[PDB]
């Protein structure tokens, strides 16, 4: 989509996110699982340096990222708080898509 709205979708202001509450917003619209990126926008975009075409890149740094995984309970979750690097799809040297946490 775009660099700015990607922030609205995955860039949050809190490491301790009430994702359990947030999910009632159509943004998450009672999702099963979503990771967030608690970061400044600039550090995030820096991963995409050199990336013109749309392709995913792995973060060189570790970021404060949490995964809301829905339990057996309907739209109720567990929070998994992690600090790791992530993969994002960059285009025009801007992250627009989140691929997921998973790396060495």
């Amino acid at each position: 989509q775009d660099w700015l709205t990607f922030q609205k979708k995955h860039i949050t202001n809190t490491r301790d996110v009430d994702c359990d509450n947030i999910m009632s917003t159509n943004l998450f619209h009672c999702k099963d699982k979503n990771t967030f990126i608690y970061s400044r926008p600039e550090p995030v975009k820096a991963i995409c340096k050199g990336i013109i075409a749309s392709k995913n890149v792995l973060t060189t740094s570790e970021f404060y990222l949490s995964d809301c995984n829905v339990t057996s309970r309907p739209c109720k979750y567990k929070l998994k708080k992690s600090t790791n690097k992530f993969a994002v799809t960059c285009e025009n040297q801007a992250p627009v898509h989140f691929v997921g946490v998973g790396s060495a």
